[PDB]
């Protein structure tokens, strides 16, 4: 059996990472990484995260499983993150949380529980989107369609396209949204677009579901969810996906969650039971360490505190990079106009490169990045921004 | 969209607990546990692993992700516990490991890459097994087909009738083997039926899929893996579903391992590729928490030292609770032989009692065990040893 298996692609991001420990020669720039990197270059471990690990060291008594779900707790500070405070949705009981293996792992849940439950044949991803969203709904066995988003011109979100290639999607198709920070792109709906979408879905019978992996990270926790929040205030049944990997450098212990919500309780309790039904045929039940550490700090208030401005400093470090770096490219000597840079949100960007730029601006040296021009803003530091910028401006 | 979905049946194991909890009776005794509980009642964390949890608190500086494959170090040391030091799998180079959200994940992982790059359509698991065994192959689109093991009348593994029913079984066909310990009778293949049966299996054409949830609870960690290394020395190909769950007391860090092995190194690299591309779709990159524990205590030879104790005490235990269960059922009058109880290995056993006996140890007693009258040997304490016996005689 095997003799035969042809070998599996190489997953894009994931194969320029040995490109680049295999370079091995000087001053490199890595800004094709998925994950934040401080002004040193590191991922570091939150401090809030380590205080919560020691907590967790001398409370536990017992490594037995968790619920189907996991962390109650868990469960309803998400709720409480995603749809705030007071809202109707947890006070009529509307939303059920299975914590996950990772914004990943909520994906898959959600794919076979949709797959196996109910007719959705299809969901729509914007082009472009995070690589790996055709790969998790196809491993289910759901087609993916792409709607249109980006401006490639004017680098935007081309509404009046994305609207338009959406009306070739039927009732009972899930259209998925990047809830905020959009990958590859970080360029995001308005209020005013949330809404227009919100309302368009509802007449025409989308199921929506909401990729929620970088909150906190354009603006801020609670004006992150403010999209999310609109398609909220009007549907009856939706879908949440979230990831807790990049707001609370929690990467590796994988920790997300995947919401349900139905018209009302009795029905997404039938729902979710079907929905827990997938995960025992998946991973059983979840990792108790990392969504321990979330809902430590969550329920905490003076560990919350310090977290909230670890988050926050994360948020301003990006922003200030996107603003260093137009601004060097512009006194480096840059002929094209960066100023969009400024006005996209979170770690991406796509910096309007061709691939043969791309290409030689990391063979004639240094830079690498993504084929598609990707660029991750958390990878530029004050120290490489000049180097970094003189060889964009040697490749224009 | 989630209207008319159906509710999903009461899972036999998990649902049981509930029924339990609320009961509120006085003395009862739940045998419908899954895990480990000491003389005390409770399941409590290893000193080894707190040990190295420690370790790890002190010592990590990131929590960036794993590979998709997880650690390193941890996929050596399964394969030396799986094949021994000097496997020629592991001088060859033959096998490839990727550390997986538990035994669960291990086996819904096989399942997709066997599902979706083989030709496999079938894998016959023993009747009876742990019923999520049908579970996750049939979530991957895999017809699961039984084969005879257990005798009632004897309580024995009658050998004729599983070799007669893996009879045909057309070549390419996936068979199931749980290495040691098996859920739910106990009973085991001896090293001559192991030998036979690998045998029969290079004969005939089947793929074996070892499932290897509890090695170190029957007699040994090596004692225990005779039957899997019998086979590895005779098959060209092989795959191993492991879980630390239980030898580490690791249940919630959802800790396991699925291991490929191929005649040799270039297809066996070729094959876990696409491994990995199931993983990728699926929940990305593993839980690093539980698999560093185990990673940290198997490669640090104090630690090591302290385990294989506390994995030996958790063995000895359930030896003396199985002869003390036959032993206070001879004094306190039962009218039956108990004796094969002690014949069997690991945690699980079926205790030879009616459904309807079963519902009369809850209903009238205290006792709480699985419909099939599978009761767990790790939930009697020499306290209650005498109520949980007289119960028993009482319905026999
Ligand atoms: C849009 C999007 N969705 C999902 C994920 C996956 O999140 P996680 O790392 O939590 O699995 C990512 C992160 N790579 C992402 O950018
Ligand atoms: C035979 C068998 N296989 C696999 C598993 C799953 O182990 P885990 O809890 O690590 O996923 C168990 C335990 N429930 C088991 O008994």
């Amino acid at each position: 059996m095997f003799e035969n298996i042809t070998a599996a692609p190489a997953d894009p991001i994931l194969g320029l990472a040995d490109l680049f420990r295999a370079d091995e020669r000087p001053g490199k720039i890595n800004l094709g990484i998925g994950v934040y990197k401080d002004e040193t270059g590191k991922t570091p471990v939150l401090t809030s995260v380590k205080k919560a690990e020691q907590y967790l060291l001398e409370n536990e008594t017992t490594k037995n499983y968790l619920g189907i779900d996991g962390i109650p707790e868990f469960g309803r500070c998400t709720q409480e993150l995603l749809f705030g405070k007071g809202s109707a949705l947890i006070n009529d009981k509307r939303a059920r949380t299975a914590q996950t293996p990772g914004g990943t792992g909520a994906l898959r849940v959600a794919a076979d529980f949709l797959a196996k439950n109910t007719s959705v044949k299809r969901v729509w991803v914007s082009n472009p989107s995070w690589p790996n969203h055709k790969s998790v709904f196809n491993s289910a066995g759901l087609e993916v369609r792409e709607y249109a988003y980006y401006d490639a011109e004017n680098h935007t979100l081309d509404f009046d396209a994305l609207i338009n290639s959406l009306n070739e999607a039927q009732a009972g198709d899930v259209v998925l949204f990047h809830g905020c920070c959009h990958n590859p792109t970080g360029i995001d709906p308005t209020l005013e677009q949330w809404q227009t979408l919100a309302q368009l879905s509802v007449e025409k019978g989308w199921l929506p579901l909401f990729d929620f992996a970088y909150q906190g990270f354009a603006r801020g926790l609670e004006e992150d969810a403010e999209g999310l929040r609109a398609f909220a205030a009007m549907h009856k049944e939706l879908i949440v996906a979230s990831s807790y990997s990049h707001n609370f450098g929690l990467y590796n212990e994988r920790v997300g969650a995947c919401t349900l919500v139905a018209a009302d309780s009795e029905t997404v309790d039938r729902a979710f039971s079907q929905m827990k039904a997938a995960i025992r045929a998946n991973y059983s039940n979840p990792p108790a360490h990392g969504a321990s550490v979330v809902a430590t700090i969550l329920s905490n208030d003076a560990l919350r505190a310090i977290w909230e401005q670890e988050l926050t400093d994360m948020r301003q470090r990006i922003q200030r990079m996107r603003q260093l770096f137009v601004n060097t490219l512009q006194e480096k000597g840059a002929n094209r106009d960066f100023s969009f840079i400024i006005k996209q949100n979170g770690m991406f960007s796509f910096s309007g490169l061709t691939k043969e730029q791309v290409l030689r601006l990391r063979e004639e040296f240094g830079v690498y990045a993504v084929a598609s021009g990707r660029v991750n803003v958390a990878g530029m530091t004050p120290d490489n921004m000049a180097p970094l910028c003189e060889a964009i401006v040697a490749v224009l």
